[PDB]
């Protein structure tokens, strides 16, 4: 990361080397490489910053984990590559499991993740690592869950996850919270909580949110999860980014 | 193995094997895979098809090529692995030849890149080998072009390119064509004709144009080039998507199987 601080893609610049290595440790899965740069453009795009429809999807999203009688998160290999402590910390603050979940699942990947983990809590509780349970409709490989993760969850945080999944976990009656960059992706427009930010900014901000809310009565929270509306929420973001590109015509550099 | 072909999100998937495979082969660069994903964010925002103002833009890509002196046709890491054998049949349909320019260039990404190409032509001269000549404005190991190539050219089609390269070239009196799906990027801004389409879909347009107007008259050929606006391409890009933007915002897209 050798370039000036005044670099306006520092940030970008920076996280693009922790998905390499990420890749470079053998987590990060190829077509995690390339789901990084759909997300580099979106964020480009949304102005790099968490975006009030982003924020008030993480207020939801919170107030709904604090409910849920068993909250989990999954981890994937880019998860693990740019904010593994970071999702060690939203599971303690939701009082959440982890649970190593991949659409690509090997031995390798696996042991890896869980080690990249265990760099930041050598004793965190982390599930997926020998899955029996399976997501309905999905192929054998990649609906692995775990009997005691997501299996038995009722809420759950799928992250940078594959539309096919997203979609399946809802139909057999998990509630859906997931973080993308991408608001057309089928993911984003079938999960029920889509938090359109990057997911550096969204997971620290959520640890705060949880903390911001710690001390919320079930009738707040009831309230806040209440009258959320992830329709209008994707409307929105896509009018942001409508705005956003009208801007970014009007600067820069030209020529004629 | 493959992506069923009923799956909807079928050439998404295929075409990410590709570039995927293509670094397994050698071809691309790991970064190559990241561009690439930036491509499809915005294959997202255009709606994944060739819109009109791309189609435009084609026209007069060929145009200008089949009018060209000296037409080159640049291949990299991430052509290689999705259009290699469309990149070989534009280059003859124009009659333009085929340079070799990579980002992170190695020995082995070269030979490979060209291996590639030969399994749909063992007889196609590939340029760009062992580039010679350095083209001034660019960091020593990103500006060297081959001296029969690119640096004698007048008509360059480098697409999937980097600004600083589609800007060197414009600044070295090159006419520049590109394609980048990004219509905001630097190359977007610099170059001469900007198609803004996934180059999954624009080589074998191309390829299908250069051979339709193949025997237009240079008249024909002058007015297409002639009246053609690349600024006014570009807003009318801008516009397709902040319109594609604003109608689904207003129709809504929670729980659409598809837009
Ligand atoms: N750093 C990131 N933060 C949040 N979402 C991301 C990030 N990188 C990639 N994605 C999302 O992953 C999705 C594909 O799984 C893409 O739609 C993209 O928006
Ligand atoms: N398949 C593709 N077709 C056209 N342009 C692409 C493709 N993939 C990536 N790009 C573009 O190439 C640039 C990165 O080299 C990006 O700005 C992106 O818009």
């Amino acid at each position: 990361v050798n370039i000036p601080k005044s670099h306006p893609r520092y940030w970008s610049l920076y996280y693009r080397e922790k998905i390499i290595e990420g890749m470079e440790k053998g987590m990060t899965a190829k077509a995690g490489l390339i789901a990084h740069g759909r997300g580099e453009a979106f964020d480009y795009l949304i102005g790099e910053r968490t975006i009030e429809p982003a924020e008030r999807a993480m207020r939801a999203a919170v107030a709904k984990f604090l409910l849920a009688e068993h909250p989990v998160i999954s981890v994937n290999g880019n998860v693990a590559a740019l904010v593994p402590k970071e999702t060690i910390e939203l599971a303690k603050a939701l009082n959440a499991k982890l649970e190593i979940n991949l659409f690509y699942r090997t031995e390798e990947r696996v042991r890896t993740i869980a080690e990249e983990l265990r760099k930041y809590d050598p004793e965190i509780e982390i599930l997926g690592i020998n899955p029996t349970k399976r997501i309905p409709g999905l192929e054998h490989e990649r609906g692995k869950v775990d009997e005691n993760g997501i299996w038995k969850a009722d809420v759950v945080l799928v992250p940078l996850e594959d539309g096919d999944r997203t979609e399946a976990l809802v139909r057999m009656g998990k509630f859906v919270v997931t973080v993308d960059l991408n608001p057309l992706s089928r993911s984003a427009r079938m999960a029920d909580i889509t938090i359109v930010d990057n997911i550096v900014r969204a997971y620290p901000r959520m640890v705060e949110l949880a903390r911001e809310m710690k001390d919320y009565s079930r009738e707040e929270l009831l309230k806040i999860v209440g009258e959320y509306d992830n329709g209008k929420t994707l409307s929105d973001v896509l009018l942001h980014i409508r705005d956003r590109l009208t801007r970014l015509a009007e600067e820069g550099i030209w020529r004629r």
